[PDB]
């Protein structure tokens, strides 16, 4: 590629896993998206705030796909996984699935890091670090306040407790 | 399901099935989005085309997965299967390749409406000619137009065809 | 903590400790502020000057200790002690010592980067960056501005030097 | 100092030690206010408000520096001590700590108030009367407002109350 | 230099080379949109284009001029060498004499870069990554785009390319 | 050139020297406004002036080689040369070498108009009357004013006089 500079086919491959990454993540959300408009789950909130970060986790995939084609990598894409579940079985387990979700995202994020620092990618690495690590951190940290809290209510059995969170803290 | 009714489970499954089909055309128009930002390819108006193709695929996926809850139906997401291609090796090769998903999209939907049909289910058949069918035709047509202008134009090998067809008819 | 995720307890302490030194800021700050406004000192624009940096240093503060909690740290917070003199003897002089503060500051900052490089921590390493880094060379810049202005105009013996200083660049 | 006047070394002293204090209770506040926002704690309205506290204090401590100055004494200020605990273990137990603070400010300041009605300090008297007497008790009755609230409501145990408590009196 | 802190005379040496690369980009801009505008050429856009890129690279000069300034370091100017040409032969050579230019110029910013790492100056680091490498990368990115587009619209040979190339992708 | 009527060779070549002439006086005063924003300098309106000079050498620049594409000669540019100190020593000190650059810049201009004249281009010696000799008078004028202030008020030694003219003059 004649705008290709710098840039290792290693990093190259693992913004390629990153990108199917975030895809996943996407799916995931949106798989928990709809698991809380079913209607013997009903929590319009979680369902809107488990969609808006599934499109959240497009962005960041099309972000990568951009930066690969701006460093003349080459896109290469792989099946987005289903999520592990269709069922997830209640607000609070789904907000820790998300938790460690973003967590396996973050540490993921972290290995692309050091492989950009490892090539002495500091376009790449500052590019994590602009969009990616203090998103994970920001978005790890709602999640953990949101289990916290859904725990502390007593979700998922105190049955006003992911009904209440739902309409207050997602609303 | 308390609200499930007249809600065949072939008809929900092949809701399923049409939500990952849906998953898909969007997977394969994102990543002919990205392919024409590639630096040697550079047709930003295509990749925005198919960027906006993507996204309206998103919808008609959760469209269904919405129809899906809403009929009681169970959401069973399945891996969405990355494009067939990461090259889409010229605008009018993407058009061409676009045409062919939008036409077996139309023929699954088609499928789909033949068995709500069987099923006895006309919300089902309302659903997808109010919201699908005629959305395909208008696809299908589009995309068919695009494909002729290109060819007429002499894309891709006419060097100035992709790209004035990019900037007029695209933009 | 559920959301600590690449936060060394090193890291988690030079926080704290940074914590500290920018409340330690804030207060010389606050001290030199009300110095300027002794009736026997009275330049209000040195002392609006430093009012400023002193609520700035909080805002530093503050974000360190919310960088804490989203990293799953634990804030650790330590007496602030009262800055070195109450009598800053002059705009000078005031200018000075907060030029050696921020270099100290700075120097911790610089140090607390090290340690995050050390362990690998690029988050923390872009937190630094994005939000202390440049603030430090910005404001020991400005007081290295101000100093010498301060010193070419004859401050603090030249009667008019620190008035029209507080009035022109200060006001 | 050539505006002093009818102002007492000890109501002097004694500003000083207010001022001291009155930057004690905002450092606790400030400690209070991030221990809400700690992702096992995650009470963000119960974080705004003494982060509001925090903050009011500071403008306290302002006040009685303005005042020093003013009446021509001197600030010498003194070490924040560090609040009594970083774990502030609840929302009820941080009103109720709140709370407590607020009487022991309250106490300090009818002492100062009666060391200026000793000196025949009139002005010293009604700042105080006029800034922070009234101040108190509207803080303390807020304060005892909350903590019978949160009692009432079960807090702590109660896994809903401290966090309805934050969305409604709080928020 | 009293605001002098962590900056390397290596560091200081580079930037100053660094700024004299910037400003002899800006001058190979200045000459290449001077070209684009004589009689004999006449591709308004292309110039337009060019002169908008001789200025983007003066403010990336001066905002080197500033860090070294900001970081106590001397500027130290050096003749800003003439463009390699006058005549830059067409539209398609310029972009891609200017594609190998910013490559170039990414090289260098590269390299200083890994200087600053080298040196532990993560603040210079950091200015390279937010203002320059990014800035680099989109800028090469654009003139690979440029390239492509005018090769395969069959720029220079073609009449109508860089008529064409001008007018619709440079408008 | 088909455009090029009654534009002599020596014209075109006089025009080309002082291109060159010009964008070493907009260097020149580039220099001068970093100097200015040195720590140990620090008179932002002495900056802020020269870059406002530096930038309008650079427009006297490009008329001139608009000129020489508008009279069909051929833009010939030569290295730009670093200013004759990076340590303009004061404000006063650059404002005299200022004034005997504009003086020296007119000379260039008197003799290139002499030149226009002599080979009878009255297009040439119109464009230098309309846009290059009164410019030419007003800077010189200005920068003559701006000297007999400074050197009235006492500049360099007396540490008020351009940190006064840098606030009120220049201001
Ligand atoms: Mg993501
Ligand atoms: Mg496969
Ligand atoms: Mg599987
Ligand atoms: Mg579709
Ligand atoms: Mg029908
Ligand atoms: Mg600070
Ligand atoms: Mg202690
Ligand atoms: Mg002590
Ligand atoms: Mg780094
Ligand atoms: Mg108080
Ligand atoms: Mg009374
Ligand atoms: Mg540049
Ligand atoms: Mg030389
Ligand atoms: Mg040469
Ligand atoms: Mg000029
Ligand atoms: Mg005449």
């Amino acid at each position: 590629s004649r705008v290709r500079q710098n840039f290792h086919p290693d990093s190259e491959a693992a913004i390629n896993r990153q990108i199917n990454l975030e895809l996943y993540a996407s799916y995931v959300y949106l798989s928990m998206a709809y698991y809380f408009s079913r209607d013997d789950v009903a929590l319009n909130n979680f369902s809107r705030y488990f969609l808006h970060q599934s499109r959240e986790e497009t962005e960041h995939a099309e972000k990568l796909m951009r930066l690969q084609n701006q460093r003349g990598g080459r896109i290469r894409l792989q099946d987005i996984k289903k999520p592990e579940q269709d069922d997830w079985e209640s607000g609070l387990h789904a907000m820790e699935a998300a938790l460690l979700l973003e967590k396996n995202v973050n540490q993921s994020l972290l290995e692309l890091h050091a492989l950009a620092s490892d090539k002495g990618d500091p376009h790449l690495a500052d590019f994590l670090e602009t969009y990616y690590l203090n998103e994970q951190v920001k978005s790890i940290k709602e999640l953990g306040d949101h289990v916290h809290n859904l725990v502390k209510m007593g979700a998922p059995d105190a049955g006003l407790a992911e009904y209440l969170f739902d309409t207050h803290t997602l609303g």
